[PDB]
């Protein structure tokens, strides 16, 4: 069966409208695994919530731990896992956290007791990124040692043992210096390859959020910043295939083009102008871009990297739809790859809100779950 995890983030909540995110839009059958985004950690390496909303109180209610684990009560083959770390996060207390078995073990206790106590299935990694001979050995000791207590945790208590799994780096030179292969691949149940965010606003040059393959149109020191080159690399340095799961992002990355008649991927440009409901500038939602096709703005395929953009006035975005998602899991089924999971739930048409909508809810997430699971998930 092919592995189809989903980023819940606890922080979708807050956005406005027709943007605002809760549990309750999860919709059965759509994930195989849901990733909750994110667990914390304390200066003592002992974890906690991120968020006070994460667990039950006076102003939250149930809080969202609850209300994403209770998914399980209608979708019975849906598993939930916690993933500590993320972006924010940083390096620094990972770097401290992993330093030596005591101050592994502190941690890994502490995230077992803690995954048990509010009812996941297993522990995500998000660290961005291990790196250096020092964090890779760590990283390594990390994975092993938290895979056997977790071994010991199952045969203390009688229970299936938790899963334990990591979003990991796509490109080469972070993977090189932070990730010793051979070393992790058996002690993962599976890996969360990152395979996005190749092309974005932080640099001038406008490219694809995650292209499929490289393209010609862009300068050939960033062939090997796609999907396929980063999958390819974790599998020739040792992760079997099936521990490999694809990443694909509802979201998009998009620039203010310094020539609006310049449009091609591989022009030059600034950071898009802030969309409304994600207030980030640079990326922009699913539900946003299809009221921009709607609006008039123009959509291109690129052939190459298999993957749409669209041009408005002097905004260019590269974004996946329901067209790059369905090529996308043609390729996972062909290369023989474990899956495909998505970052974000919350980034997807997740209402069927859409001016252009057929009904479908998650049109793009359904995908992966019709092409890859055979479930049909259905209109509103
Ligand atoms: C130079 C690229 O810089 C970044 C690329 C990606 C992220 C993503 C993200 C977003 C976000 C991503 C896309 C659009 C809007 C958003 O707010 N918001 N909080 C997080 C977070 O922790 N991320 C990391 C992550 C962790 C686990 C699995 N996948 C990704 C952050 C920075």
């Amino acid at each position: 069966s092919y592995i189809r995890p989903c980023y819940f983030t606890n922080w979708a909540q807050y956005r406005q409208g027709r943007a605002k995110f809760v549990p309750e839009d999860y919709t059965p059958g759509l994930c195989t695994h849901i990733l909750f985004a994110f667990g914390w950690m304390n200066a003592d390496y002992t974890v906690r919530a991120y968020d006070p909303a994460d667990l039950p109180n006076d102003w939250a209610g149930e809080g969202m731990y609850r209300r994403v684990n209770k998914l399980k009560v209608t979708d019975t083959q849906l598993k939930t896992l916690l993933s500590f770390g993320g972006w924010s996060f940083g390096t620094a207390l990972f770097q401290g956290m992993a330093a030596s078995s005591a101050s592994r073990k502190v941690f890994i206790d502490s995230a077992i007791t803690f995954v048990r106590t509010w009812g996941f299935d297993g522990i995500d990694i998000d660290w961005e990124y291990p790196s250096g001979a020092t964090d890779m050995a760590n990283y390594v000791a990390l994975v092993k040692e938290l895979k056997a207590a977790c071994e010991s945790e199952a045969g203390s208590t009688g229970k299936d043992r938790l899963l334990v799994t990591a979003a990991v780096a796509a490109g080469p030179a972070t993977i090189d210096a932070g990730y010793d292969i051979p070393n992790l691949a058996p002690n993962f149940d599976f890996i969360l390859l990152m395979s996005y965010d190749f092309f974005g606003a932080w640099a001038s040059l406008v490219g694809f959020n995650s292209p499929l393959y490289a393209t010609a149109e862009l300068p050939a020191e960033w062939n090997g910043w796609n999907v396929d080159s980063s999958a390819r690399y974790w599998n020739q340095k040792g992760m079997p295939k099936e521990k490999i799961i694809v990443g694909m992002p509802t979201y998009g990355r998009g620039w203010t083009l310094n020539n609006a008649s310049a449009i091609n991927p591989g022009t030059s440009g600034s950071p898009a102008k802030i969309t409304q409901y994600v207030q980030e500038a640079g990326v922009g939602a699913y539900f946003e871009f299809c009221e921009m096709l709607a609006n008039g703005a123009t959509r291109y395929w690129d052939s190459q990297s298999q993957v749409p953009y669209l041009v408005q006035g002097n905004q260019w975005w590269s974004y996946d739809d329901e067209e790059s998602f369905a090529n996308k899991m043609a390729y996972v089924k062909r290369e023989g790859y474990g899956g495909a999971f998505v970052w974000t739930l919350d980034f997807d048409d997740f209402n069927a809100g859409c001016s252009n909508s057929n009904g479908q809810l998650y049109p793009l997430i359904s995908v992966i779950a019709k092409e890859l699971g055979g479930v049909i998930i259905p209109k509103k």
